[PDB]
């Protein structure tokens, strides 16, 4: 696995989000389920866990844009970059924009959100691209992918445990 540069993580193990804006795409209830859902994925690997919130400053903004939108990295349109995130730390780090010129689905018939946020938290809590084919982490969205068998791979369980180590306890 890969980390970021001078190794970025939260200094703290309860972390907040908040969603920005919505998409035209989806209703906001499969926002924010699938914002969620990605964010369970992660909380079961490691002692962190996460709290909504509706107003202020969250350490993880989520939003959606097209294009230009304020940073130095604008979007392309429709395929290709589906979204950015931020390592860890203050302001837009931690981060995580979705482009908007791609069709956000629940499933696989477009860009399934779901798959797409867990890859962005995973840059938002400090992991990088991997080189290993099997991670979630490789940068590589295929719409084949069965979300009914989706897992972490051992080398994204490694690497965000190298960071924030494993949960207290295990079933
Ligand atoms: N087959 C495997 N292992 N797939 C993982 C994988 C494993 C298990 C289940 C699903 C996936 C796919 C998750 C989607 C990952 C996103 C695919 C990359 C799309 C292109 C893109 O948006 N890239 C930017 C890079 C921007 C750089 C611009 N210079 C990025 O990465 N942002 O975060
Ligand atoms: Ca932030
Ligand atoms: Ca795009
Ligand atoms: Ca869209
Ligand atoms: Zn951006
Ligand atoms: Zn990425």
């Amino acid at each position: 696995f890969r980390t970021f540069p001078g190794i970025p993580k939260w200094r703290k193990t309860h972390l907040t989000y908040r969603i920005v804006n919505y998409t035209p795409d989806l209703p906001k209830d499969a926002v924010d389920s699938a914002v969620e859902k990605a964010l369970k994925v992660w909380e079961e690997v490691t002692p962190l866990t996460f709290s909504r919130l509706y107003e202020g400053e969250a350490d993880i903004m989520i939003s959606f844009a097209v294009r230009e939108h304020g940073d130095f990295y604008p979007f392309d349109g429709p395929g290709n970059v589906l979204a950015h995130a931020y390592a860890p730390g203050p302001g837009i780090n931690g981060d995580a924009h979705f482009d908007d010129d791609e069709q956000w689905t629940k499933d696989t018939t477009g860009t399934n959100l779901f798959l797409v946020a867990a890859h962005e938290i995973g840059h938002s809590l400090g992991l990088f691209h991997s080189a290993n084919t099997e991670a979630l982490m490789y940068p590589l969205y295929h719409s084949l992918t069965d979300l009914t068998r989706f897992r972490l791979s051992q080398d994204d369980i490694n690497g965000i445990q190298s960071l924030y180590g494993p949960p207290p306890d295990s079933p």
